[PDB]
């Protein structure tokens, strides 16, 4: 996350903290939130060879009791994500098993432009910094549209268009799959922007992949 906040610890129960494998390189990392016990949203592209999630963390290089670390046993990527045109960025993972309810690790129970909404996530800090080791946020403004026609896939009815191209705040690598939340409901999920993190950026719509969420939280 460039230019937010560090957040007062457990303040956002649903975070979760996504570590991915892949049989050909070192893990890399991905935020998510808890939509059900046992079922975190993230980002289609965070998909590996297996996931671990830890719910309840705040700095994530400190183990503490709030942790809960879940066994991951089912990617569902949304069957249509392209990798070229980076569409359908979605996907659900199924935890081995259900979450504990504490005060740091709840569900998340599932706008005009001009909007203000949030993101939080432990993505890197600058386009050349590490990954950061506390949960920030920033607020982010949702535009129109056409502020993301430099994204030549980008699609209004698939996406949203977040980001001030005035403002330095912005997501960042190791945010995706975040939840972007505009008056307390995720309405976006980080995915994509410009390599030099100049805003806007572009989020998955999440009201557009509704019918396939619940179609996957029903026969599974
Ligand atoms: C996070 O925890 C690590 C290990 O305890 C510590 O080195 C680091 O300074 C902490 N960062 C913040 C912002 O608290
Ligand atoms: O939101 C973003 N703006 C730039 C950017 C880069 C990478 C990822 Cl995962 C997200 C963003
Ligand atoms: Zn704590």
């Amino acid at each position: 996350i460039i230019g937010g906040t560090e957040c007062k610890p457990h303040s956002r129960p649903y975070m979760a903290y996504l570590e991915i494998v892949t049989s050909n390189g070192p893990s890399k990392f991905c935020g998510g939130f808890l939509i059900r016990r046992n079922f975190v949203l993230t980002a289609a592209h965070c998909a590996g060879r297996s996931i671990t999630v830890t719910l309840g963390a705040h700095n994530i290089t400190e183990e503490e009791d709030t942790w809960q670390k879940l066994e991951v046993i089912k990617q569902f990527r949304h069957p249509k994500y392209n990798t070229s045109t980076l569409h359908h960025d979605i996907m659900l993972l199924k935890l081995k098993e259900k979450a504990s309810l504490t005060l740091a690790v709840g569900t998340l129970p599932f706008v005009p432009p001009g909007r203000m909404c949030r993101v939080a996530g432990w993505g890197r800090t600058g386009v050349l910094k590490p990954g950061s080791d506390t949960l920030q946020e920033v607020k982010l403004r949702l535009m129109d549209p056409q502020a993301c026609s430099h994204f030549r896939d980008f699609d209004h009815n698939l996406q949203l268009c977040v980001g001030n191209p005035r403002k330095t705040k912005s997501a960042f690598k190791g945010d995706s799959g975040g939840p972007l939340l505009c008056a307390g409901a995720a309405q976006g999920i980080v995915s994509y922007g410009r390599s030099d993190a100049k805003p806007p950026a572009v989020f998955t719509r999440i009201s557009h992949y509704q019918p396939w969420i619940n179609q996957i939280l029903q026969a599974n």
